[PDB]
């Protein structure tokens, strides 16, 4: 039923990985809720101007517009939050990008952004956090953040399998646990809630393997593997274990002097890459305390949450970071951030996280000259001083724009 | 068997909450392994002298060896890492410290850290984090921070059931779970992992009620609740709506505006304490963003975890962040760090973790006078910048101290 396929404009096929990508291509974008309505005509804007301006007209991006959240029940009916159509529509178009969600209290519907993250079995959350010079940070040295994180998106306690207390469900569960399995652990067994985290072999190697053919294409130093694997050692330590036979068995890993570090050569450059481990409380001391030692970062779905917003931050940037949800099938790129919908509509947050999710949507395609020049735009905006709301409320000698004027910005710097 | 109790000295009694000490007390210590031979044997020597000071003479801690860890089975015989001894000496003379700790990998023995914060259901877990002037920081407003945090001890993922995978006993428990209770959203089933977290009404809110009691006592302004319940609804969700249950039904509290927030009044003082929320991960921005909008914190098990070493490392206290785990019948103080035994026998270390746990444990016994001065002399010790290997690797004009000079340097400062 209702959505616009347009006239002009071919589709994005697949030929193993690799995939063929269109002088004039289809990719669908969610508006967003809340600031969504902001933020989106403004990628959309300079993504255009972005690749008028390096391919001198001959591409061209067709933009069709998907449905979800908030904006998908006016256009539906008040009941469904995820219309199917958008699920058989990014895995056929292949690509494509929206705006924040925020998924309702009231219906015991889970998290839209985790919904999609998992129907489509988009298993790499891909987070870069880079320092972009000038951004106002709190910590004194943000520069030298250059980090890429994998977080592994289709398990972990992330994954929704839960009963309310004193449940008819879950009352069943502590039977079956107290009784049959022989636990004693459970400090208080009467009106509690459990909760189930996985974690396979499967499910952790194809993370790992992604993290590290990343490492060899991009020139990069370390993998690092954060876990709590000292404590929950069938799951956080099997992901160290089964991410380090990895190494080995595929990525013929050798030691370093008596481990438990591992080395990769590069087979493209030569230089020796490092596949470590750091206990994930401790490393959360050490993004901030000593950041260049740490360079691509694999871990487990609830991790990766937490480091990316706490990088993210640290760099200066809660309102512009990155984001893309890859799988083998199709990729999302979305924004990072919350809907904040006290602020929707009179045109003023940061668009720069939505604009950078797109630079990684454009570099996925492999239209990388259009990806670098939105990153030369963004880059200059801000140098210029000549920024939006949430910088300014924090920098000296800045002229103040609006979401509008700021996607101008951008365009003024390529 | 054989541990030695003093002739000189008598044993701390409880009378409902309050606990009565004696002018001598019997304080068992645990050495600790690693730096726990640096450390320990100068958070004696200043305490000694601090209670010398203080009381003219009058009180005397009469010190008792107890075992843990690597020293215990030097000891007992080379299997045993807990013996039950221990355990029925600290619920007897009810205040104990430790050094550090780390379990061995190989026999599939738990976190003694974690066995002993709950076998003697020590279920708060506090951990104050205020800057001292003049420590290092990595970030541009350290002072900022002046937070408590009150971290659940006996539940969450941290409780240890899980098996491992492809085990005979995982297998049965999947099988459970696809079948007898309908679960489909475990992407991989074969050779997985799975891992229990529970959460109780009982158990979480007596941290809660701990936490708000600590609030009142201080005259502390907000008491915040952090937790992942966007998404871990019925573990983490609970905690957050059974944490404002109790607020309403215990203490009396009212709406602001039109929620979710709180008000309590402070019945000593008369100030309004609020009562808030934050989802964990936009938690972790908002520490190096924002940390004066913050002061105690309460949250679960694993979140607490990562919290207090994420705001020791950013106010520049990895190494003198102090600790105690207090339950209803004993408490136990604790060094933060690890064992680090590079560097363990040459004296060099920062001993200000044990020795703030012990300022701790002291105000815990109501000598706050004896508590106070060495907090006098650590705020002078560090402001001499007459130093340790750790604050000195980072400063400038400063004179390098041993583990021993630093104690002597915290005497010379009361």
């Amino acid at each position: 039923s209702k959505v616009v396929v347009p006239a002009q404009g071919k589709k994005i096929t697949l030929q193993n990985g690799k995939l063929n990508v269109p002088e004039n291509p289809i990719i669908p974008y969610i508006e967003g809720d809340g600031i969504g309505v902001d933020v989106t005509p403004a990628m959309l804007k300079v993504v255009d101007a972005a690749v008028e301006k390096a391919y001198k007209g001959e591409r061209k991006i067709s933009w069709m517009e998907i449905y979800t959240g908030e904006k998908s029940t006016q256009v539906y009916g008040q009941d469904v939050w995820l219309p199917a159509e958008t699920l058989d529509l990014i895995r056929e178009y292949r690509v494509a990008i929206k705006g924040p969600l925020t998924t309702p209290v009231g219906g015991g519907i889970r998290s839209l952004n985790v919904a999609l993250r998992q129907e489509l079995d988009l298993y790499i959350c891909l987070r870069p956090v880079r320092y972009y010079q000038g951004t106002p940070s709190p910590v004194k040295h943000p520069e030298l953040t250059d980090m890429v994180i994998f977080r592994e998106n289709s398990e972990d306690i992330f994954a929704g399998i839960e009963w309310k207390a004193d449940s008819a469900d879950a009352e069943k569960v502590i039977k079956f646990l107290r009784e049959e399995m022989g636990v004693k652990k459970i400090r208080f067994p009467e009106h509690c809630g459990i909760g189930i985290k996985p974690c396979s072999e499967e499910g952790t190697k194809r993370l790992v393997r992604a993290a590290i053919e990343y490492a060899i294409a991009n020139d990069r130093d370390s993998v690092t593997l954060v876990h709590k694997g000292n404590i929950m050692k069938f799951t956080e330590g099997a992901f160290k274990d089964w991410g380090y036979q990895l190494a080995r068995e595929e990525f013929g890993g050798e030691l370093i002097d008596g481990g438990p570090w591992l080395k990769v050569k590069n087979p493209n450059t030569g230089k020796e890459i490092v596949i470590k481990d750091v206990i994930a409380d401790a490393f959360l001391q050490q993004i901030l305390l000593r950041p260049a030692e740490y360079d691509v970062i694999a871990c487990m779905n609830l991790n990766g949450d937490y480091i990316s917003d706490a990088l993210a931050a640290q760099v200066g940037g809660i309102g512009i970071a990155p984001g893309a949800n890859i799988g083998d099938e199709c990729a999302l790129f979305e924004a990072t951030h919350g809907t904040a919908p006290k602020y929707a509509g009179q045109d003023k947050v940061n668009p720069g996280s939505i604009i950078l999710s797109a630079e990684m949507m454009l570099r996925h395609m492999g239209w990388t000259e259009a990806a670098d020049l939105i990153v030369k735009g963004m880059e200059g905006a801000i140098n210029a001083k000549t920024v939006t709301y949430d910088f300014e409320r924090l920098m000296d000698g800045a002229k103040l724009l609006k979401c509008s004027e700021f996607g101008d910005a951008i365009i003024e710097n390529m």
